[PDB]
């Protein structure tokens, strides 16, 4: 087990020191909660793509291969608190076959993976700085 | 089932967890205030101190201990002594069933062997204003 803090500027990504695999957590802290958060694989594929669309009253989840087309988009109405301090908490559990996304204390989606692989990179897009904390090495034998 | 819980702990007060912390669960305190004496505690229903972390600066040492509700303090564990997230300090704690791994920011500071088992149903922070607490539970 190990904790890793990060600083992700809007429009950029970070290579994780310790990759996120099955049984691992990742939580983004965002004051700015027009925005997307991403879990990228080594081969540049979007394992999980969270897109917050306000003017559309919906949150979007999708996956894209290294050089492929976007896949089956998953939508959730903005209908889905506050967070730690002055910033929302978008958490993501890597459940192996699914990605559980918890916005603050409320679970918002049980996303059936469209692309397997371990997350070794994270990104945050604008539309200024979000932090991320990775809990890894959580699974025993 | 995995769940995230957020708590705002005022200095000198505790919080009843809406989801107890058991084996395989995590808890992380966010404290920008790192007085020479601060403490963080994982409490059990019966008021026992499953884990007591104390930052003694007039001694430059971190102190880890346990105590039964009625009982006296036990084998105190002392640790000699990076930082950054949001001008805070992150004191994370993993419940490993038999031990408590404490991580101050990204550095694991102690592999504390439990002196008292039980599931954490309470948290408190002391010194004198507010430290936040996030629990990742149900990691079953």
């Amino acid at each position: 087990q190990g904790v890793n803090i990060y600083n992700i500027s809007a429009g950029t990504s970070v290579d994780l020191a310790a990759p996120v695999t099955t049984g691992d957590i990742v939580t983004f802290f965002s004051s700015a909660l027009n925005t997307t958060l991403n879990l990228f694989a080594e081969n540049g594929a979007y394992l999980l793509h969270i897109a917050f669309r306000l003017q559309e009253n919906v949150i979007i989840f999708n996956s894209r291969q290294p050089d492929g087309p976007w896949l089956v988009e998953q939508r959730v109405s903005d209908v889905a608190g506050a967070g730690i301090d002055g910033k929302a908490m978008v958490t993501v559990f890597d459940h192996g076959d699914k990605y559980q996304v918890v916005i603050n204390e409320k679970t918002v989606i049980q996303y059936t993976k469209q692309i397997s692989g371990l997350t070794s990179s994270l990104s945050y897009n604008a539309t200024t700085v979000v932090e991320a904390v990775t809990y890894t090495g959580l699974a025993l034998e």
